[PDB]
């Protein structure tokens, strides 16, 4: 059977749960319980932290435009997503995804993750660039697994404190 319904038009769906898609939620999981995980996340949202996804994400900027704070070959590097645009991120590549505009729209596509197969959340140090703090999670549900693990990383000036330089991670915002 359709056990995820019969087709349906995107951009109305969008338009509906526009509510859903800004502050405090952001996004929106478009099918439950299925094997490719399709998300809408709007805006806008900036965070600090990096998320090492041990498979890969597929990207597509539906409206408006964002992009991902990236760690490419060692050095800090920006990714783009104009609107218009798709990308495809290999797995492990560390990115932060800013999104600072209200009303956009990008689909993200990822995988579920089997058992012992983990993801990464870290935050590096504004001022050396060392890594400051990183969490492994096994990623069962975003919604309840994510937010406790970035507000215990805010709350503990121990977890921001660079092993390195000493300087303390300014936490949500930089
Ligand atoms: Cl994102
Ligand atoms: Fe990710
Ligand atoms: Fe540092």
């Amino acid at each position: 059977m359709l056990t995820y319904g019969a087709p349906f038009n995107f951009p109305r769906w969008i338009d509906e749960h526009a509510h859903l898609l800004k502050p405090p939620v952001g996004n929106r999981q478009v099918w439950q319980d299925s094997d490719f995980i399709v998300t809408v996340v709007g805006g806008p949202n900036h965070r600090t932290d990096y998320h090492d996804d041990p498979l890969e994400e597929f990207f597509y900027q539906l409206r408006g435009n964002a992009y991902l704070n990236l760690w490419v070959d060692g050095r800090r590097e920006r990714a783009d997503l104009k609107e218009g645009d798709i990308f495809l991120l290999p797995p492990h590549v560390r990115h932060s995804p800013q999104r600072p505009e209200a009303g956009s729209a990008c689909l993200v596509i990822e995988r579920q993750r089997p058992a012992g197969m983990l993801d990464g959340f870290e935050w590096y140090c504004d001022a050396c660039g060392h890594l400051v703090h990183r969490v492994e999670v096994q990623l069962k549900s975003i919604v309840t697994d994510l937010p406790p693990l970035f507000e215990s990383f805010y709350a503990s000036e121990d977890k921001r404190r660079c092993p390195h330089c000493g300087q303390v991670h300014p936490g949500r915002a930089a």
